């Protein structure tokens, strides 16, 4: 079998994106940010705190026929962000773009911090990151991909993420028409429970590119690109009145710059980030002063390839037995 879904940016700065899921019968479509980051299915429901709902679309297990609870589970998890959200769990008939896992664990929240309270266009989340992190008690469920897997032609997932526009989460199959060139493929690291590798090194605009191992994570619920404060500050160097401000938390620049692009590697190959992704937009409406969209990872304890960096390449998720991520241009 496979599955593809187009998936769609919340808002003008690429914040994040949501892809439609068919949950429950008859179905209930909720839009869900698919994070590559986190190993939890969790939904706005009939169940959440009416006082933590704002403009969700929520799901209702007992309008569904195939829902289960899970007898006793609970659930609890926290983000790098400070949010937060927990509950119950049930199972139920899960479909992504025509995909369907059967007895799939769909964790109800009960509470949501106001982060997503806050956030009108996202109903929940979907992990695509390794089962090991999920956070049901006392028995841990499998994530959506780890279902859906044995069912699939080929075990991957592909992410192919849009700049303003949206993009597509292919299960099951590489679409070789979605990319220019060749994927290169790269190890992957569990140990963490992430799609974790090493970047080969990077460059700053046209400058020459420099070989240096990256540990990170692959990871699509995360906006930005985090990297160690030496690659940041060198990126930052290269843009007339950028600085790290404290008060706003980052790097800002002067919203008249034109930023240069920036390259990772991957193995022998090199993704290149068009400098426009790296803008996210005035620091406050009206500002001449804009936020970056490469900053420090010093302090999260992890280097993040997130959305800024994955929407520049065709990203594969490839979940044989020995995992690996494999990048191309496109």
């Amino acid at each position: 079998s496979t599955g593809s879904a187009t998936t769609t940016p919340i808002d003008s700065l690429d914040d994040a994106y949501i892809t439609p899921v068919q949950i429950g019968t008859p179905a209930q479509t909720l839009n869900l940010d698919f994070d590559t980051g986190s190993s939890d299915l969790w939904v706005f429901s009939s169940e959440t705190t009416a006082s933590e709902v704002d403009g969700q679309t929520i799901y209702t297990p007992s309008k569904s026929t195939t829902a289960k609870l899970l007898s006793g589970a609970t659930w609890s998890i926290s983000y790098g962000d400070g949010s937060s959200s927990s509950g119950d769990v049930y199972t139920d008939t899960v479909s992504v773009g025509g995909l369907t896992v059967t007895g799939q664990a769909v964790e109800s929240a009960k509470k949501v911090s106001s982060s997503f309270t806050e956030d009108s266009t996202i109903d929940g989340l979907l992990g695509l990151a390794f089962s090991t992190l999920n956070t049901v008690s006392p028995t841990q469920q499998k994530t959506f991909f780890d279902n859906a897997k044995a069912s699939l032609d080929s075990p991957v997932f592909t992410a192919d993420l849009g700049y303003h526009a949206p993009g597509t989460y292919n299960f099951g199959f590489i679409d070789t028409t979605a990319y220019t060139g060749s994927i290169t493929y790269t190890a992957v690291s569990t140990k963490q429970g992430f799609w974790e590798w090493t970047s080969t090194g990077y460059a700053v605009g046209s400058g020459t590119f420099k070989s240096t191992s990256i540990d990170g994570i692959a990871d699509t619920g995360t906006t930005l690109l985090y990297l160690p404060a030496t690659v940041v500050s060198a990126y930052w160097a290269q843009v007339s009145g950028a600085k790290s401000s404290s008060s706003v938390g980052g790097y800002v620049f002067p919203c008249s710059a034109t930023l240069p692009s920036f390259t990772f590697g991957v193995g022998s190959a090199r993704i290149v980030i068009p400098g426009d992704y790296i803008d996210f937009g005035p620091i406050s409406t009206g500002s001449s002063s804009c936020f970056g969209g490469i900053q420090s990872s010093a302090g999260i304890g992890i280097n993040i390839f997130g959305d800024v960096a994955l929407k520049a390449a065709f990203v594969v998720f490839n979940g044989a037995t020995t995992p690996t991520l494999g990048f191309a241009s496109k």
